[PDB]
């Protein structure tokens, strides 16, 4: 039981050494088509790869490589893209794969520049009157609107095939505030975000799987994807005690290397799963008070 855990491995101080078991039961499985030769440029980190098994496949025709995978939660009941923040030639395949699997949702987790590095492209527009065409993978992205909180921003995008003319709307969560190896500021302003992204309906298993991106898409994208699940799964069931966050987490890792990448942010994935449990168990209440917490406005 997570809360019982908790208290034993933080009083042993073991978290440490808890992850470390983590990485080394994580699944191995190839990404030989991420390593081709030709696919060097689409890759951000030489050392962070889809497998070949759950590697989102582009609907083009010349490449269809995209560093992106599905992590597919079979018990739980949803899926997530995770993806690498988009590179400077990869934001029409980034888009393209958005169309394709039919997300309604891109959760950003990200800057686009962090400690004086470039770790994602600008790949959506930030003004209204300037929108993006992606001429390589026929499609425009229009900004709508944007509702800008102290810590996140969300905004709403139109997404067209030039193609057929269809267009469609896309919300964008956009968290601005977590460091890159590091957490979120709370467990409140965490759990406000995530549930700002559950109440879009972006989630919904009407719509494809929302895409999840960090700039590997494996620490920030693996804590949110993990934290998100766990309190599904107990929701479901209606059963806090049933949920056991390493095996989760160890789940989650056979579809995509490295999700969560230091001990703290597991530290601070129980917390959060502990801490939004009151949600889910009935106490509609502790909302309100993430909501304040937060600082969001
Ligand atoms: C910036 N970065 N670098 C990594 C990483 C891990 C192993 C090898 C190379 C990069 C993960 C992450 N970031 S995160 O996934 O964006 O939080
Ligand atoms: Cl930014
Ligand atoms: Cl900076
Ligand atoms: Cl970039
Ligand atoms: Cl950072
Ligand atoms: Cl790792
Ligand atoms: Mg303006």
């Amino acid at each position: 039981e997570m809360e019982k855990e908790f208290e034993q491995i933080d009083k042993s101080g073991s978290w440490a050494a808890i992850y470390q078991d983590i990485r080394h039961e994580a699944s191995d499985f190839p990404c030989r088509v991420a390593k081709l030769p030709k696919n060097k440029n689409r890759n951000r980190y030489r050392d962070v790869s889809p497998f070949d098994h759950s590697r989102i496949k582009l609907h083009q025709e010349d490449n269809d490589y995209i560093n992106a995978s599905l992590i597919k939660m079979e018990e739980a009941q949803r899926s997530y893209i995770l993806t690498q923040g988009p590179l400077p030639n990869t934001c029409g395949h980034f888009w393209e794969m958005v169309w394709e699997q039919k997300s309604r949702g891109v959760v950003m987790l990200n800057r686009v520049m962090e400690k004086g590095s470039l770790k994602c492209a600008q790949y959506w527009p930030q003004k209204e009157e300037k929108e993006m065409i992606f001429e390589d993978t026929n499609l425009k992205l229009t900004l709508i609107s944007e509702d800008i909180k102290s810590y996140y921003t969300v905004r709403q995008l139109e997404l067209e095939n030039l193609t057929t003319q269809e267009t469609r709307e896309i919300l964008h969560f956009h968290y601005t505030t977590w460091p890159d190896f590091g957490v979120p500021e709370s467990p409140a302003s965490f759990l406000n975000f995530l549930f700002k992204v559950r109440e879009s309906g972006s989630l919904s298993p009407e719509h494809g799987p929302v895409v999840v991106h960090c700039s590997a898409g494996i620490g920030r994208s693996g804590t949110f994807c993990l934290a998100d699940t766990c309190l599904l799964l107990m929701d479901k069931r209606k059963d806090p005690s049933s949920v056991d966050i390493k095996k989760v987490l160890l789940e989650m890792r056979k579809f995509r290397m490295g999700l969560i990448q230091t001990a703290d942010q597991l530290r601070f994935s129980y917390l959060a799963v502990i801490e939004g449990a009151k949600f889910i168990m009935g106490d509609s209440s502790v909302q309100d008070q993430w909501k304040e917490l937060s600082h969001e406005d």
